[PDB]
């Protein structure tokens, strides 16, 4: 697994949910300081341009993110508040990522069609989610899409991180990931609503 | 009013969901023509025109024998790019035209909460619980939104500042009807009920409430 993948981060998630849950933390309380601190991270250093170091943290805390469900599980279960919470603090989370490249974006760089393409993918990220939400609250399905979120938020955190990185940075970076994010969102939304269309009972008649 | 205006429209052969598309993407237009270029009042009309224009989908499919689940699910998420286009059409005109920092923010609180608000109680009834109520629905944030900038914009006699008292209006309102509906989560019925979280993935220790 890549080092600093999910996947390798499952490795060591159930010591550290142990450790919280000793020391008297919840998993929603741990959801909701994670979310804090990734809200704090992205709205304090992108706007000062310090775009390396907030991909970092953002990073950072969609690692933590794994950690509510490995303490759930050694608490003998989760609960559907804590999903719908979990959920919907990701929600804040992302907002808040592309509010703050948004802010360095629009007020310290002269691309203004960079502009456009980070309110693409700030409402896009937003609405990715709402139909696969929206779907299931109906009864229907709702995911897809080629990209799942994890690898959304890769794309656009290795964008701007790469903008900033130390000693060799590539400026360029940033508007090649926010457009390629870009595209790939408007195609989830459409691959979305296709699946809401094609689910068992999406098109029969009532009332 | 509705009902002849309906089915002039499925005489034509459109359909509720083809209509529901068509509203959003000239609410979209609207907005975001519109509001970059400061013809606030304008936008806000048009805007307006095309809220009255979404009725028209249940209109039709009243006359068709009923909706579907699919039409139900689209035209709430074309409300959420709808809504986001407002803002995100008002916030260009506020970033690049106006020397306000602050109710930047104040837009961008509302972008994100408008998003949010809409996804609790969608996301809520996903899991069978409720994440209705609060302050701020689609109605509110729309009225308070639009009728700040119409009357910042309003022809002969416009009152600039608001703009900005609508918009920090709905940012409070919009963050603290956030906060109530995940109460509301939380006190739905079964909502922290014990429940075990099977692993996700090729090796089955991915763990997800
Ligand atoms: C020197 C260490 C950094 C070297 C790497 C380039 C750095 C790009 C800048 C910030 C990182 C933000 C993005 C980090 C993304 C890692 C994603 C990943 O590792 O892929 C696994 C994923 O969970 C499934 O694909
Ligand atoms: C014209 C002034 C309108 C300002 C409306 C603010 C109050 C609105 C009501 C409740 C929100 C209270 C929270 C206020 C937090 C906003 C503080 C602020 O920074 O105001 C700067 C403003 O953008 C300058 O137009
Ligand atoms: C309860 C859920 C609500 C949580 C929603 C939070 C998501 C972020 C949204 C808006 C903040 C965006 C702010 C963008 C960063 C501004 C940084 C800055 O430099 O502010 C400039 C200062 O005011 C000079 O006057
Ligand atoms: C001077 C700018 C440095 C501020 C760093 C604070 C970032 C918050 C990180 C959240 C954890
Ligand atoms: C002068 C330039 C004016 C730019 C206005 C601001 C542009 C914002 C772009 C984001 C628009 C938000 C609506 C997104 C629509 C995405 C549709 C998703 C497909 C279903
Ligand atoms: C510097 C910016 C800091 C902004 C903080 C953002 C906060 C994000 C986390 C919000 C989580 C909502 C928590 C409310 C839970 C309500 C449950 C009440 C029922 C008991
Ligand atoms: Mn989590
Ligand atoms: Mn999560
Ligand atoms: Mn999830
Ligand atoms: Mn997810
Ligand atoms: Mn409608
Ligand atoms: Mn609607
Ligand atoms: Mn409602």
């Amino acid at each position: 697994l890549p080092f600093l993948s999910r996947a390798a981060f499952a490795r060591i998630t159930t010591p550290i949910a142990r450790g919280l849950l000793r020391v008297g933390l919840t998993p929603d309380v741990v959801t909701i300081l994670g979310t804090t601190a990734s809200v704090a991270g992205a709205l304090t250093l992108f706007p000062m341009g310090k775009l390396f170091a907030g991909a970092c943290v953002v990073w950072f805390f969609v690692l933590f993110d794994m950690l509510d469900g490995a303490m759930a599980r050694e608490r003998g279960g989760g609960t559907r508040f804590g999903a719908v919470l979990d959920a919907t603090c990701d929600r804040i989370s992302d907002g808040a990522v592309f509010c703050g490249l948004l802010w360095w974006i629009a007020f310290h760089m002269r691309d203004r069609p960079l502009v456009i393409a980070t309110l693409i993918c700030l409402v896009t990220s937003q609405v990715i989610s709402y139909i696969k939400a929206r779907a299931e609250a109906s009864g229907l399905r709702g995911d897809g899409g080629f990209i799942e979120r994890p690898e959304r938020l890769i794309i656009v955190l290795t964008g701007a991180g790469v903008s900033d990185f130390p000693f060799v940075p590539w400026p360029p970076a940033l508007s090649v990931g926010m457009w390629l994010l870009a595209v790939a969102s408007v195609i989830t939304c459409v691959q979305r609503l296709h699946t809401v269309w094609t689910s068992p009972g999406a098109i029969d008649r009532m009332a």
